[PDB]
């Protein structure tokens, strides 16, 4: 399933150590794609985190963060803050094409997918989870 969005990718980062990408069987995976230096993203991202705290469980699913921060040395001092996954620093060519793949062209953007199919669930999580806190249409499915 998640094979073609992070090709040959085994493991993620998960606070100071890592979990295995098999780990998210079954869940949808939010990629949250986000940097340090991007105005936006400040606001945006408690946001995110107080629906992930209330939901991730119930709701069954995951958040990936996928780092457009060009410096390593912040990248630690920055995921530190979130309390769910991320690509490791060193594979930012898997985050570069995945942006790519979903055309990703400014940030916050937060896309989810089906972890067992790989299938697009939705591509405007951003703007639909700032509307519904509560996740009553979660997970705000594309047409």
């Amino acid at each position: 399933g998640l094979d073609k969005y992070l090709p040959g990718i085994e493991k993620l980062r998960r606070g100071d150590g890592e979990v295995e990408v098999k780990s998210l069987a079954g869940k949808l995976v939010f990629f949250y794609f986000s940097a340090s230096w991007c105005p936006p993203c400040r606001g945006f991202t408690p946001q995110l985190i107080e629906f992930y705290d209330k939901f991730h469980e119930s709701k069954n699913f995951e958040v990936v963060f996928c780092t457009w921060d060009e410096e390593e040395d912040g990248f630690a001092g920055y995921f530190a803050k979130m309390p769910w996954l991320a690509v490791p620093f060193a594979q930012s060519e898997a985050v570069q094409k995945l942006s790519k793949h979903f055309n990703v062209e400014s940030i916050p953007t937060l896309i989810g997918v089906d972890a067992d199919s790989g299938d697009v669930v939705t591509t405007r999580a951003r703007a639909t989870l700032v509307k519904d806190p509560e996740g009553e249409q979660f997970p705000w499915k594309d047409a």
